[PDB]
């Protein structure tokens, strides 16, 4: 049994539905990958801040949680190939003239937080994605910098209270599954399953289903 670790707070990638079950793109993907690898799985929810150390300590066996493949994270864990192509990061604000060099909210331990910390903007970090949106809505922050695919439905749901500002920024290597560095054989099973979904078009279909007809595909 493979314990699949996810954040459960990052729609539409992953979330806990009203039944208390893991749901989202990654629920469907993860289940189909395990089916194709011949593995049975069990889903484990873990907060983003500790999702890497808790994989390393053996609380679960994979991270499938919208995590970009990066060299920095490759220092402690190993990634499969990407299962979504690299997509942009974007700024979101309550007005068009928001000061993007002011206070910018980003989720802790993300490439977006890293980009803002290196920038001239003042970074404020929040534990969860929803807290970054709340910080903008309530005026504690000038804007939020986050994954564009996370922000698109949020902007559409806002009834005009939230909007994209500035330009998109490409960050990170595409989303991939994380595993312990001593787990090469399991990682290889997942890699072989991902490749099979790329080859037969089922991954592209899953991506468009969850991210829209215009989503980047393979
Ligand atoms: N893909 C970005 C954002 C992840 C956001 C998780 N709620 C990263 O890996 O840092
Ligand atoms: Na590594």
């Amino acid at each position: 049994t493979v314990r699949m670790g996810t954040e459960g707070a990052y729609p539409p990638y992953n979330f806990i539905n009203d039944a208390g079950e893991v749901d989202g793109f990654e629920r469907e993907l993860g289940d189909e990958l395990c089916k194709r690898a011949g593995l049975t799985c069990e889903w484990v929810k873990n907060d983003w801040d500790s999702i890497i150390p808790n994989l390393v300590s053996g609380n679960y066996d994979t991270i499938i949680a919208g995590m970009s493949i990066t060299d920095e994270r490759d220092e402690v864990i190993d990634f499969t190939q990407n299962y979504i192509p690299p997509t942009a990061s974007s700024y979101v604000a309550t007005s068009d003239g928001a000061d993007l060099s002011g206070i910018v909210a980003a989720q802790t331990a993300t490439i977006q937080a890293g980009y803002i910390a290196e920038s001239g903007a003042t970074l404020v970090e929040f534990a969860t994605p929803e807290e970054t949106i709340a910080a903008v809505r309530n005026g504690e922050a000038d804007a939020v910098f986050a994954d564009r695919d996370y922000l698109v439905p949020i902007v559409a749901e806002s009834g005009g209270e939230l909007m994209f500002v500035g330009d998109d920024v490409p960050l990170g290597g595409g989303v991939g599954m994380g595993l312990r560095e001593s787990d090469g054989e399991l990682r290889g099973k997942f890699d072989a399953a991902i490749t099979s979904m790329k080859e037969d078009g089922t991954l592209n279909t899953m991506i468009k289903k969850w991210f829209g007809e215009d989503a980047a595909v393979y």
